[PDB]
């Protein structure tokens, strides 16, 4: 149950970010290009969306697990239940 | 139960509207730019976005209030039983 | 509970492909334009993602529909219970 409300808030926060990003790309385009400064913010945001899709990889990796030996243990009171 | 597919569904929609904004972009660096129109897109979608960033901020703040409510909960009725 | 992880699966595809047309307009204002290799690129990570999304779109649906009945039962249950 943590796991799954906790993969929304990474994914959450993932998509703020990128939203970020996307405003950046905007003001680039609108200005005919950007400084040193839109190059500086596009780095620091890119590195927040690199660690969250990653933290998100692990957690779903960690989600299917608990699933996998839940489905497990569902399976096997299934089986006993006759 | 209810609050996780909502929220899913809140990030989905999150994520088809960053899509629309993408492919604006895409056009404007093809274009070398874009007119009122271009920007004025551009404005409903970001309008979008930003308002079902609120709506999933929200739900994860009542996601995990009773994620730690059903937690508790849990831990009452462990320690109950000895 | 499987077709929530497998909805966060989606969700989490759908977003690094969005990353990956991210970083590819932000090369493109950089680079005050792209060839047709960045436009192929563009194409093909567009192509990923509309197909996740429309996984998702799906994925969304059934998860609702299980929900409902879920409600539906679990209400009934409630009833029955005085």
């Amino acid at each position: 149950g943590s796991g799954i409300v906790q993969q929304q808030s990474n994914l959450l926060r993932a998509i703020e970010a990128q939203q970020h990003l996307l405003q950046l790309t905007v003001w680039g385009i609108k200005q005919g290009g950007g400084g040193s400064e839109w190059e500086r913010e596009i780095s620091n945001y890119t590195d927040i969306i690199y660690r969250l899709i990653e933290e998100s990889q692990n957690q779903q990796e960690k989600n299917e697990q608990e699933l996998l030996a839940l489905d497990k243990w569902a399976s096997l009171w299934n089986w006993f239940d006759i």
